């Protein structure tokens, strides 16, 4: 299976100045639960903003840089390489990879952040006419998670 994994706000903002505009620990645990034991594919800027590979799963970075070699990271240089990765593969970001892959993935795990943040990078527009809602779960709010959010699993019709 080839899936998108993304958190975007009410206007589809995903990032600002190579960081996330929000901090939402529940969403990072969502990422950890979905992706532990599988594969993440991310663009070079997304990788550099995380700084290190995420533990207990395969980290694949797409870059044109043939000098890229990071301990604990597999490197690919073409979109077509993604289709050779075995197992459950999550397209992890950022804007460039989401734009390149949204028409190719089987399904999307989207966290809708119910706020309007300042952004400079966006998830591409999509319509529910193309996507069935396999599940929709409101995130629980607490002291450490103060922004309303919803976990959507969307499957291509
Ligand atoms: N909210 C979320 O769910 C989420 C998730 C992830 C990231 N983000 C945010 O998204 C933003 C980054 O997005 P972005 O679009 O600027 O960057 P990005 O997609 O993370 O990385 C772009 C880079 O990926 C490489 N790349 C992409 N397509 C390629 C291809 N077809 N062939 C070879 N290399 C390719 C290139 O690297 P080279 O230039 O090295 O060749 C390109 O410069 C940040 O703000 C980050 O915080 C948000
Ligand atoms: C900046 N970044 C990219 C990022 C952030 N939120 C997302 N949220 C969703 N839904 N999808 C993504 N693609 C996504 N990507 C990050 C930053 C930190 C960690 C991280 O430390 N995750 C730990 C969990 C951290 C924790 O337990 O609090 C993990 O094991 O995956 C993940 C991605």
């Amino acid at each position: 299976t080839l899936s998108i994994l993304v958190a975007h706000d009410l206007q589809r903002v995903i990032g600002f100045e190579n960081q996330l505009p929000w901090h939402l620990p529940n969403d990072l645990k969502h990422v950890k639960k979905l992706s532990t034991g599988h594969t993440l594919v991310m663009g070079r800027k997304t990788f550099e903003s995380i700084g290190k590979p995420l533990p207990n799963r395969r980290n694949v970075v797409l870059t044109s840089d043939t000098s890229f070699n990071v301990e604990g990271v597999d490197v690919i240089h073409s979109i077509e390489d993604i289709y050779q990765l075995p197992g459950h593969v999550f397209i992890f970001g950022g804007q460039t990879l989401f734009e390149e892959m949204i028409d190719k993935v089987d399904d999307m795990y989207i966290t809708v952040i119910e706020g309007k943040f300042r952004g400079d990078t966006f998830f591409p527009p999509y319509t529910f006419e193309d996507w069935e809602v396999a599940s929709s779960v409101e995130g629980k709010l607490d002291e450490k998670n103060t922004i309303p959010h919803t976990f959507l699993h969307l499957i291509r019709k």
